[PDB]
């Protein structure tokens, strides 16, 4: 049908919009801290205290299969980053201090590309 594709014209609109919102984002991580998921070999009881992990790698994934349907969605898994950070690592760590830096920086970004993604439908 053609209102099918013209919903599959708004999901890949909303995939290039959140494709750069992630470039965005992930330049406020230069450290590469939360570029990849967390290594079970190198934190082996990482499951034991995170249930839900995320990375911008695992994001970058999800978008490229068009697998974000809207912004919350995206800002949900975008939290889970630093949430998970926040709880695993103390708060005298250069990886809480990492993450403190991407929420306050992304938290910039995210309140324009809401205006973005409401404005352009």
């Amino acid at each position: 049908s053609m209102e099918q594709v013209a919903m599959e014209l708004r999901l890949t609109e909303l995939t290039r919009l959140l494709r750069s919102v992630l470039d965005q984002l992930q330049d406020k991580d230069p450290a590469r801290i939360f570029a990849q998921p967390v290594s079970l070999k190198e934190v082996p009881d990482y499951l034991d205290h995170i249930k839900h992990p995320m990375d911008f790698a695992t994001m970058r994934k999800r978008l490229e299969a068009q697998g974000y349907k809207n912004l919350h969605e995206f800002e949900e898994d975008f939290d889970l980053i630093i949430d998970n950070c926040m709880k695993y690592n103390a708060r005298d760590t250069v990886f809480y201090r990492a993450a403190v830096r991407l929420r306050d920086q992304g938290g910039v970004v995210l309140r324009q590309a809401r205006r973005e993604v409401d404005s352009i439908g």
